[PDB]
């Protein structure tokens, strides 16, 4: 029996090294990387999805929506081979859902018009049917940061195509996390979504070494499912 | 237990009409007609609008709204359930085309077909064929029978798109020189009726065939 944990939050608040912080801390904990990220920098997957960011980055009212549905099925096909091949007390931990695919990202990109009603229509449907059609989770695990926080991470990180990435855009991505973890307000069709619990973690402190509060609270909450 | 068996054709080369035809003589014979007739009246618009732009969201749309429809009807004494169409039609005919033809990248394209691998590795639950009925018509045929059906957007296809699919279709399904990731496909028997002459009133002799193959398998 493998608890399913999501982890979330904006780009660069310190998602991936968390995951691989908590990975070395027990055996029974496995991580699911998210695949945009292995895309992210520096065969046929990584091929394409780097492909796919590429020209998201460079004309996303032409690609987001196919950008969406590459990334949420790769993620989708990530995560079910990872129920496959490995793991007393086991726990997934999830480099960002499915749902942040959808409620995120692909959200923002209508808003922003960088997809259009039938386009996001569409996205809309797939997404509700290939969800629908094992992965539902536990818990959520919300790393909190500020967009400057966020800002500054992205520049630590250098990526080539993320130096670009502007305050305004982390800004919109912070309110929709936002309502959706904390506030509990944005509303879904994953009704049990609307009450799964959540945990949420302060991580504008810099963690890389000074971790073990943040974890304490994890197992806490592990504890608490 | 209930027979699957697609009709396989060009642009209004019958495929509808013999389709529904079968579907009064018996009991035990049901159809599901290709989602994209009845058009995703917006994504087909804007295909025709312009395909380089939509040919890769349509595709999508397209095969997985064919499969939801084929699942559906996939739930008599012996069972033949017809399509109208199918996922290999979607893929190795028209996507396949459109990526000949530019509409498509090569990141569309491979994004196509990984999604159609995967999309229908989990499905081949009883979406997978028994039979392939393929009607050959002539492309000029076909052309005729699209000013016969008198369909607003579909009234301007040329004579050479209709030769693009045809040739493409008979190397399928009378040369079987195509090749596939479903190798039972290349087994599986395929039964090439011509359709060139009106049938709505004489197709006793098709449906005598469709029997005769349905009775071999
Ligand atoms: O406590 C931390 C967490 C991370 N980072 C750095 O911020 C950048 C981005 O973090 P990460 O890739 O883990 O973020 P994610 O997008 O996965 O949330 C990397 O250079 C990290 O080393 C940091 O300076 N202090
Ligand atoms: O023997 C026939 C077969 C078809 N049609 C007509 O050809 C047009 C297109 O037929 P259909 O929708 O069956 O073509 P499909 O696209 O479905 O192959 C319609 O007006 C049919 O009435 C016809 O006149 N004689
Ligand atoms: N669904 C998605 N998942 C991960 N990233 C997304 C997604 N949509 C857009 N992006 C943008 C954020 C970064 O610029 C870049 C790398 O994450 O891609
Ligand atoms: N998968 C598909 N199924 C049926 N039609 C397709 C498909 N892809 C393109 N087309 C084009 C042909 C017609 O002009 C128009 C209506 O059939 O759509």
């Amino acid at each position: 029996r493998i608890k399913k944990i999501s982890i979330e939050g904006n780009i660069a608040a310190g998602k991936s090294t968390f995951v691989n912080i908590l990975k070395q801390l027990s055996e029974d904990w496995e991580v699911v990387p998210e695949p945009v990220a292995r895309w992210s920098n520096v065969t046929m997957s990584q091929k394409n999805g780097g492909n796919v960011l590429q020209m998201m980055y460079e004309k996303p009212e032409r690609w987001s929506f196919t950008f969406q549905t590459y990334a949420c099925l790769s993620r989708i096909r990530a995560q079910l081979a990872s129920l496959n091949g490995k793991l007393e007390k086991p726990v997934l931990f999830f480099e960002r859902s499915v749902y942040s695919d959808r409620y995120i990202f692909a959200s923002n990109l209508y808003e922003s018009e960088s997809m259009n009603e039938t386009e996001w229509t569409i996205y809309q449907d797939w997404h509700d049917w290939m969800n629908n059609q094992s992965l539902e989770l536990d818990g959520i695990i919300y790393l909190q940061a500020t967009p400057e926080t966020c800002l500054h991470r992205i520049y630590l990180r250098g990526r080539n195509e993320e130096q670009g990435i502007p305050l305004e855009y982390l800004e919109k991505l912070h309110y929709k996390h936002e309502s959706w973890l904390l506030h509990r307000t944005l509303k879904t069709n994953f009704d049990y979504l609307q009450e799964v619990p959540i945990l949420t973690l302060d991580v504008n402190e810099d963690f890389k070494d000074k971790y073990e509060s943040l974890v304490e609270k994890v197992k806490e909450f592990l504890s608490t499912l």
